């Protein structure tokens, strides 16, 4: 008889009932391992999948990650190229995408990666049909469109990032230049992911004060404050980090986590997220584009319709255009 | 027309998900809103409900908790006395219980227990056949062992809470004896909850420094530390409690929360609770003692054998036969 | 020759350096208490005092917190009446009163609680001069300015409950009418702790959407939806789980938990806390109302300025009026 | 007046209190990065600061940092070349070492890294004459040493992360193969950190008992199961992963972030850590070595005593004659 066959006794005869809130990350890149690290330190999930196309790095990264288990509340780590290994998620945060080349059309890049997701989405489907999806690849919006094409989904299981980190980022330096805490300033930057995306201004306040009202001007050319920069800076921020580094990761993670805990723990929060938007201010295209949603373990359930001005409404149909354009040329 | 229908708008087809680690607590008491006050301070659950035998209480703790929604990440708190309300419970949580009576016997307190216990247990059952009921009511032992019995469900799913506070109040006393954290301090009390309880001195240690190594004598009359009164103080820790404030209920509380917490999110942790023992160390009738047992989403699915002298299974063994005498004179 | 001794060795010369987010509760009653398991569960102290005036009760509640340490992540948890215990507090919280006396007179009230504070509010700050007092206590406007013309603290570190839960209770059930978690429904309620306490209705909103935007006749006679009666259910909060329950505790705690823990971490978060507002909305004497502010480990350093309606300022002129009344015919 | 001044009003006239919790850490590189990122998401500081001296990097990692601030609870991250950022800081985490290079002696190497730390610490102690040193760049044992004579702070103030990791490590296969968590899977690996660190097979345990008592042979060439090789796969870890992943961090930064929670929330709890090992052991050379020590506010204020078989305490005397073989070639 083993140490173990003599210190422990198995006196379960009931078949093992299987993880209650597992969560998959595709694409153990620097993107992918924020978000899992993020989940891991703030306890969320009591199963983690792990995959990706480079079998030595996923089997280090995991390896790395199982070794400090010690200090995580997480029953198991698990990694694998085959996809079996991600059975029964919750929650699939896919970040895998195609790395872009020479000067290459922006219809070959997003093709690219829909062949690359041609062969993901389907084998994580096969085995979580009940998941929920939580696409980060860029571009995002067509990108979660894509994947909820693919995988036969309805609407509320998938979702994009959108401009949930913009959002926050804009929160943070909101909050720098006010001198509070960024989660008592409130602000939404909403519609295309990118240099697109609009700040809603007329929701901007702390405690319910609007800063519009305070300054009417704001945001426009006539600012005595120049708000629009901002915005800018918000839109800036990956390149700027970029270029400092070389690569963005952690911002990326924490806000992926925060959705994930949002979802998995029921909460029923609101998010700006990328979601299905047609018939929603003035756009009638299949698109997706960031808006406010409340989050919970049934996915996305409702969509917040905010009252926009009639150049705010139209900055949305015009990216809605845009996205269009691409996807209607894809081949899925 | 509604200002909540033109503000948010349901996008989803599938009917909700329901809740994924709900916990229900029977009795609302000192002992049972403890219990409840530290589940959602912890943030373990995503529904948690209440059910009592009175109205008012039921309803006013109830409301004091969803009060304070604002801070805390679960769901919704529901409570009624009709059991329907506990639906799909992962874990219960049963404090409910006889009041004792001056010159009362024994038998005439716990049959008064399962007197309670059989309208209880049926109702629990109904509506969550597939959950780990967690027995936290006086004498633990005997109650659990009835649970389990009317209850109709395998052993690795009805688990008694026995010696786990009375070991964390040992590491605690033993940690303020030493000056460190109570969590560097390992110490065992198994068996029969309270008196008869027995400290395992093999086991005490620090850094795996075994302290009956330092001192052979620990334990015995020849201890000159007298460890003896350590274990006094355990056993007497209630007693005292009760007679300053009138009764105990934070540590039950933080006790159970602790023990729901390696369930919820299956952590294959060990802990000191009350099982079926049959077969181990010489017991040979169907009582549940405590000795330390693995827990995880599957429930009590592993027990530990622990090497114990003689003298410590002869206590373990009068235990049993005391329980047996007191089982075989109840009326299920 | 100890055990101790020959297994632990001491091994600084230093002093130990002392407690660095030491919390006090003062009043142990079922408020304190709450207070107290809502501090240690999240973690955000090293130590721990409890005071109070029954020797018993005080040594009961320690001793159960005390037994539940290896469960939690404080250091120590000490209490006493003498105030020596309280030594070196960041923060302290208040919650000692006088019980109410049927057929009392207001005044006769207040005075009480006056004459309790003369003794505590000294015996505080001979033992921790650097302390932000935390007053909880009713009626905590009137209570707050006692406090700190009884302390001789400057403003900054004198700060009452005020409206922080009667604001928290209202995002609760205006989530529960939206379908949303609380933190996610902003609404900010004002001005006197109670009945004569102000909704700021131009406030309200989800994601930025003004409620009042989409009913402007929101919180009048005209308004259909009868969001009046919201305010109304928070103001009755506290009288209904009174008479379900017979007190009200938890909500309280989590709320006083919130507002350490945005002083213990400098957090610089918004709060709807009572505060010297003399020279605000025309406010022209010594008295304290909530207001939103920004609180840190610096205290309340900042005050955030609503643009109010004329009517919303009346109602607080008002209140300052019947306050100040008070306060002149009290003897401190 | 612009918005800010018209929205916020500044009420203290009291000098700003300064951060409780600050943590600084030197080295922005994988490692640094990853204790940063744990630090933060366990919520451990108010006050987090970076430094390094490649300035493009170490922008970028704040930066990144701070774009996630609405997801954290930590006043401010700041970063700069100029070692006056981190003034005040209560832990201070090194990371920084020199690269190693073709075929260079040991004595070179760690003459190398002698030389940068006599750039960092000189300036870290002006800034924090009252911090706790948490050396983790290696070789750990010899470069704690280092910091300890250069920095002029007494022994409780200087640690080095040691065996901590390789002891969490060791738990963690231990779980793996009994199919429990590690947090209940006992055992210390002491020593010098590396190929010779030494496993105390007498306190491996579950529950109190120790394995070593079911299997005598253990860790043994009699060992049937060859325990022996849980310790060479702990040795090999850090190796394996970088064949990998061509570096190692997350683990890393787990172990840190547990070591300044302990530190910062003055837990006084048990952690196999680098200090002074001087007259312990047989060892009478001025080393630095792991042992179980008990951490908190005030630093490494207690030493284990271990219980060692002639065969532990050689090779600890052998580790400690190689290391003071380096120590005493070194100009300091
Ligand atoms: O497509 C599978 C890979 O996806 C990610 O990497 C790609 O995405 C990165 C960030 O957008 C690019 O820098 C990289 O060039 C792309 O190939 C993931 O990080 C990889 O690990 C996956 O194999
Ligand atoms: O390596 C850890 C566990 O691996 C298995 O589990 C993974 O792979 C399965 C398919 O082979 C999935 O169904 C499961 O969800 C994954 O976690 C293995 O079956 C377990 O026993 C191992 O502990
Ligand atoms: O009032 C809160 C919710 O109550 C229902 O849910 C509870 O009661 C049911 C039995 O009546 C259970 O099945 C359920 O699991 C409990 O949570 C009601 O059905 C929900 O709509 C209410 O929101
Ligand atoms: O039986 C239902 C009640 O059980 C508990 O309360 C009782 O048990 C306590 C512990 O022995 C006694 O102190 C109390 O006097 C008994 O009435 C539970 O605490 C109650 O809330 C339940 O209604
Ligand atoms: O019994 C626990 C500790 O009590 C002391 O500390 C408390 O009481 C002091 C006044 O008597 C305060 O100054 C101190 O801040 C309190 O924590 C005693 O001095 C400590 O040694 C005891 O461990
Ligand atoms: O005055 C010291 C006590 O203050 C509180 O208790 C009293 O205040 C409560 C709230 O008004 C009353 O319900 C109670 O009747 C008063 O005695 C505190 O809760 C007590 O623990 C303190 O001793
Ligand atoms: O010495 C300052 C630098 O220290 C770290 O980097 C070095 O240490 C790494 C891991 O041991 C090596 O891979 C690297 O080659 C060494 O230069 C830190 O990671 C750097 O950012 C600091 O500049
Ligand atoms: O950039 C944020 C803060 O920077 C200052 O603080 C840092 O630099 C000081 C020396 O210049 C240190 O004393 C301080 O501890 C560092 O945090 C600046 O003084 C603050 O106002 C800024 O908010």
């Amino acid at each position: 008889a083993s140490t173990k066959e003599k210190l422990i006794t198995h006196v379960s005869k009931e078949e093992p009932a299987g993880p209650t809130n597992k969560v998959t990350v595709v694409g153990v890149g620097m993107v992918g391992m924020a978000a899992a690290i993020s989940i891991l330190l703030k306890d969320l999930t009591d199963e983690l999948a792990l995959v990706d196309v480079m079998e030595d790095k996923l089997k280090g990264e995991a390896m790395d990650l199982q070794h400090g288990s010690l200090f995580l509340k997480t029953h198991k780590i698990v990694a694998d190229k085959d996809y079996s290994v991600t059975a029964n998620s919750k929650v699939v945060v896919v970040t895998a995408g195609a790395r872009q080349q020479e000067g290459e059309s922006r219809l070959n890049l997003v093709q690219r990666n829909v062949n690359i997701f041609k062969f993901i989405i389907p084998n994580i489907i096969k085995y979580s049909p009940n998941c929920i999806l939580l696409v980060v690849s860029n571009p995002v919006d067509i990108l979660t469109y894509v994947a909820w094409k693919l995988s036969g989904l309805p609407r509320n299981r998938v979702i994009g990032s959108g401009t949930n980190l913009d959002s926050a980022r804009f929160r943070h330096l909101m909050g720098e230049k006010l001198g509070i805490h960024p989660s008592n300033c409130h602000g939404w930057v909403i519609g295309e992911h990118g240099d697109s995306s609009v700040p809603v201004w007329s929701g901007v306040n702390v405690a319910g004060v609007f800063l519009q009202g305070l300054n009417p001007d704001m945001g426009t050319d006539k600012d005595k404050e120049d708000w629009k920069s901002v915005h800018k800076m918000v839109v800036d921020s990956a390149y700027e980090v970029i270029k400092l580094k070389g690569y963005t990761s952690w911002a990326i993670g924490m806000s992926a986590a925060d959705l994930c805990q949002s979802i998995l723990k029921n909460l029923r929060k609101c998010h700006p997220v990328s979601t299905l938007v047609k018939g929603m201010h003035g756009v009638n295209e299949e698109v997706f584009l960031s808006v406010p949603c409340i989050l919970g373990n049934s996915g996305l359930t409702d969509v917040v319709h905010m009252t926009l001005k009639s150049d705010e409404e139209k900055q949305l149909v015009k990216s809605a255009e845009t996205l269009w354009g691409v996807q209607k040329d894809l081949t899925l």
